């Protein structure tokens, strides 16, 4: 048992290390759907900007959870980073579309981890939940659903005029 | 009778409190459709940004009334502000429209309360009319009536695609 | 059901509605107790200064929530905003005492709106309120119990020049 | 009943007076420490400094909630700051030793305050602590943590050397 | 017997440790009165800041003699630290004039203090209290003294306006 | 086949696939070591900062690859990043000498990939690994056997002390 570890349920340290692979793998998904916009045969600069800077946000979420097991006494186990579900995303948005349901994945996580946390009565980490996820992330939920709703809007994915302007004037 | 009343009829006092209102009903409109553009399935954010202006002008302009009223020892007596006839807006167009049928209504408001003081002999109240209302009351309907003509031309509603390039080019 | 919505019960999304309405009346209700104090047979500008302050504080909170029920996928629907109970308020110290009253209870819509949101399992929604208006709320009720008491020791409502130097050192 | 109190149970009113006596307790313990450092015989400048930041920190800890208790009007009830255990402190890894368990002591002060406004349906009251109080003291917790290490892994107490050089580069 | 100790009496060192504690007493009942002026039904800020300024005062007196106990090789004893004798300090001037009775005990401790030094031949500890005690404390209590007169003159402390003047033109 | 793709063997873009895993590997590698030195019964904060630094490196490599990939007109596919082979890393030495031996591997792995783009005529590809790698690698591999050798003359891992003076004077 650590010098430092008070209150931290041993159900919340692991549940801590799993949205730390979860946060890693969302890194990842985003980091494959930037490359594929890069394509000779995409090339779709601001999709391509646009998933990258995501995929750095997963990683530093990753990071700043790695640091909370450290805060309270918990140890950190590492597993695998699984490849994404895809290799080709199909289109700009298709992509958006994925994004979106990832990142109600990863919100569905973080609600189960905050309750348990409540149900562990560790106000520190709902806390910590609260403060630096919950919002965060219904923010990107909702910047998604308004990227799938003005990409459909437009004509895309058949449309590819459409996704051009998109990358433009939306994401550049 | 306030120590400060002079040559302010009774009607006119009584027509600024319902222009009061009225100002205050176009702000709540204007609102209403602010937030229309800001739902996740509509995401127009520059016409979100365009009636919230709008509703904030209003708002001032009701205000200007209200010092008015103390101004000239008249009393200020509220009234309920009525909800806006749509809770959905139905397209970028739509709401445009509407907003300058809200406009050429409080401008035939504008007008006859300008005749009324006109027909009780109030050279302050027509002035102050003059001044802060009808020249503004002008320019919004014209500048809401270019807006209808270029969503009209641009093939809006249907197109989607309109109305987005119109946020991103006229509203942005 | 909209594609951004997680979690966010129905009874929540009508509480928001419920919240967006009475801080919109609470806005009407500090406008007309400003322009009371801009009477000429009242005037006192600071009184007047400070309930407008509040005034557009309240609006902010509505829109903030209403914001918050775009976010999370709910439908934000409208009421009438209704006169405020009085169009004379007597005097500064009655003004505070009714400002003080109108801030407890929404104070205690706000606490119910929590306890909804804690019911319902809604970290993000418990976070919102917490972050945005329950310490706003106390801290108001703190400095309005504090401006009473000031009033109440210095002899207000009877003596004008109480109400007269509260104005000038206080609110001024 | 105080004008301003609301939802503001007479148990947690209570349990904020203990704590306000806690915080000025850990204050006079770390002002004891710090003392303790500057005497001719021990002559450890940076440790000496860094527990006086340390007993400033729990006054204004301690601040705060007087503060929080008259904002819900609450009465401050103040009683006796016991002086510390110790008059001599041994050892720099012994004061840092003597830190933790007063910070986990406080620490678990802080928790059972959260139980109890969480039990009482005080979200007011949740939302302070874990603002200002928890994160903290899990910051300064695991810092304290850090430091016992450092000093155990350098040789201390045995080595004044390990003492000497930490106080150099890790307090200096 | 420390290395550094050179004609530095066991009496005088015991006097120092009495007199940090009623220093750090001092300071206690300064940080009494000052919160009880932050009271919703108090409210009166300027005497709170005062007050608050004037504790933080005596903790620093407290401290520079913990500094010299250990500069002479005498140690630092700590005892209890008292509450004050009141809670609730029934007004600005009973609070002034509880202000200067302390004041004059602690002037009288640091006169005894003096004599103490002068009969022990110790003209270090002679120039430090004369240096940094004997005329901060004449001044203090002349102070308090000039605002016992005019709130008094002013007709306090019946006169709750007077206080409240007094708050804003000599303590604001 | 890709508008673009010339001279690009299909045996040198497995390669390259393979290369962008083994860089997201030694990303992971890195990023475990880190923050094992910052846990509390690890406490050296330098080895943190060093080994993360590394961590980002390794992913700018990763994604410069992904960029080489994509202009050759090659096809990025991705695999599991396999989890680290320790959780614990021991102490700094040997975290060190891990990682000396990590950037060994990755160096054979260059070599390899040059060998390969060497015998299919690629000078591009050829160009590239040296330009952005070999001698960066080279590099890294110095530094880390100077840290190695240091950490050894200084009697790591046995002396504590030896690791805390090396994180402060050379990582520091
Ligand atoms: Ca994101
Ligand atoms: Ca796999
Ligand atoms: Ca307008
Ligand atoms: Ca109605
Ligand atoms: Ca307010
Ligand atoms: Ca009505
Ligand atoms: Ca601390
Ligand atoms: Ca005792
Ligand atoms: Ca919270
Ligand atoms: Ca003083
Ligand atoms: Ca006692
Ligand atoms: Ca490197
Ligand atoms: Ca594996
Ligand atoms: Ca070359």
């Amino acid at each position: 048992t650590s010098q430092v570890r008070q209150n931290y349920h041993q159900d919340s340290e692991a549940a801590i290390n799993r949205q730390i692979n979860l946060d890693l793998y969302a890194s990842y998904v985003y980091l494959s759907m930037s490359y594929y916009f890069d394509r000779d045969d995409v090339a779709l600069k601001n999709f391509a900007k646009y998933f990258l800077h995501q995929s750095h946000e997963e990683r530093e979420h990753a990071e700043k959870l790695m640091k909370l097991q450290n805060q309270r006494g918990g140890r950190i186990f590492l597993q695998d980073i699984q490849k994404p579900d895809c290799d080709d995303w199909e289109s700009g948005l298709n992509a958006m579309e994925c994004a979106l349901h990832l990142d109600k994945n990863v919100n569905q996580s973080l609600l189960e981890l905050h309750k348990l946390a409540t149900d562990k009565n560790d106000p520190h980490l709902c806390d910590f939940i609260e403060t630096h996820y919950l919002n965060e992330q219904v923010k990107a939920i909702k910047e998604l659903g308004d990227h799938v709703t003005n990409l459909r809007k437009m004509g895309a994915p058949e449309s590819g005029l459409a996704e051009y302007l998109f990358d433009k004037h939306t994401l550049g």
